[PDB]
């Protein structure tokens, strides 16, 4: 429809490409190099939450979170992976995420033909699949 779909959007969706497949992300904490400390809104309800509150103040971040130094230094989006667990809430850099746009559902398309299978199988597929992992 417009540009501004490009942009992450607060409460958007994002979609996330893993390696092999891509899958439906959004957006409720987020983060920036200029404080390295994030920021955050009541947009979901991650997995070990009674909720995510107002406009929640700035903290020094490993609560239960992670990032590595290649998305600590960068923008990176904490998400809710829909269609999916909540054992995947996490955050990832925007070299993987996208906020919901055409280039994004070209992307999607193009995977979702290529490689849109369960990966039920003992060689992955191009899945994630977290039923077992060594």
């Amino acid at each position: 429809m417009v540009d501004l779909e490009q942009e992450f959007a607060l409460g958007g969706r994002v979609l996330a490409f893993h390696g092999p497949l891509m899958y439906e992300a959004k957006i409720l904490k987020i983060w920036d190099p200029s404080s390295k400390m994030y920021t955050s809104i009541p947009n979901d309800k991650p997995g070990g939450s009674s909720q995510a509150t107002k406009e929640i103040k700035p903290q020094k971040l490993g609560e239960d979170e992670s990032i590595p130094e290649e998305i600590i230094n960068g923008k990176s989006f904490f998400i809710h992976y829909q269609g999916w667990k909540s054992s995947w809430d996490e955050w990832v850099g925007y070299d993987r995420i996208r906020a919901y746009n055409e280039e994004n559902i070209a992307m999607k398309k193009r995977l979702a033909n290529e490689a849109g299978s369960t990966g039920s199988a003992p060689a992955t597929g191009g899945v994630k699949k977290p039923h077992r992992y060594r």
